[PDB]
């Protein structure tokens, strides 16, 4: 029955999260993002907080360029923050993509 | 494990879907009072308001940041209904 409410959030809010796994010390989870502008990411916790991480592999050079004039720069980089940003962040991303 | 993502999704996109319920209904809430209640059901999307539980106060809070439309039950394509979904949340601020 989650497999259903993933497709809802898909639809509804534009994120799908593929898979979870606890690594090192950390939920990690492997989220994809689009509306065909897709910025696949993932998210990792390791509370002292949120780790975010750019997966651009499976980005063509020319959606990487698109992307380049969509999301601030700081989106292709690694980056740390708290839970109560991290729908801030969502936005952001989901603002950017338009 | 499938309930750590139903609390991804609720910080992340600040809304939850309480419940999966002929036709595929869920019971969802959006926001962070200014908090939409309502029902998506799935023939097309069909959607349904749900004021059942708040004050006349807090009807009256929604009513006055709120396109008239939500207050309405109507439908609309899957197509559209994630700029339906945010219509919502930047309305509630």
């Amino acid at each position: 029955n989650s497999e259903v409410i993933k497709d809802l959030y898909e639809y509804l809010c534009n994120v799908r999260v593929h898979k979870s796994y606890e690594d090192d010390s950390g939920l990690w989870f492997d989220i994809s993002q689009g509306t065909y502008s897709i910025m696949d990411y993932k998210l990792g916790f390791v509370k002292g907080e949120v780790i975010y991480a750019p997966v651009l592999k499976q980005r063509s050079t020319e959606e990487l360029y698109s992307l380049q004039s969509k999301l601030p720069e700081y989106m292709f980089e690694t980056l740390s923050f708290p839970l109560s940003s991290l729908n801030q962040f969502y936005n952001k991303i989901a603002k950017s993509l338009n």
